[PDB]
């Protein structure tokens, strides 16, 4: 199925502009959040931080990035992330 | 001779797919060669470990018929392949 599927994903990212979000000038996009903590790995009262290892899912709808013809859920490669759009997310006080 | 082998290889190669990948799972063989523990921490728990990481599996797309010997090729090569996305679940 390789090469099918290799034109579909080309396809998805024809044209995609990572500097839009989803519904660029319409509603607002729902970031679904999803934490699964590993450790807190150390807690300073010296420097009044602590250290957390977390791992951090982050779950939205981008319509750009449907297939209808797969029946599968599609697990690329990571480095697909650097050509998506990805939501702003950081953390305020860290 | 070997530079069009290894282009055409390359030609049209979506990094993003895995081998196989509507397909079966990809067996991945490990392959540890520990160089040396340099430290443990009781007092952060933890402890600093150095290795050789081998990996091997099967990516039918990079097969090649003509040469009769094992290919290796420069370091840059991997940021132009499919890896495994293997981690360190507790480092
Ligand atoms: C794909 O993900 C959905 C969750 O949105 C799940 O219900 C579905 O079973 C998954 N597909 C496969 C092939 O498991
Ligand atoms: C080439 O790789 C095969 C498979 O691992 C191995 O058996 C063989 O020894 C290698 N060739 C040389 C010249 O060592």
């Amino acid at each position: 199925n390789m090469s099918f599927v290799k034109e579909t994903v080309d396809k998805l990212l024809k044209g995609y502009d990572i500097r839009l979000r989803p519904d660029f000038g319409g509603p607002p996009v729902c970031v679904g959040m999803n934490i699964d903590i590993a450790s807190i790995d150390m807690v300073s009262e010296v420097n009044m931080d602590y250290t957390l290892t977390m791992y951090f899912q982050q779950y939205w709808r981008d319509k750009r990035l449907a297939y209808s013809g797969i029946p599968l859920n599609l697990t690329l490669d990571n480095r697909v992330a650097d050509q998506l759009w990805v939501p702003d997310t950081y953390f305020l006080n860290d």
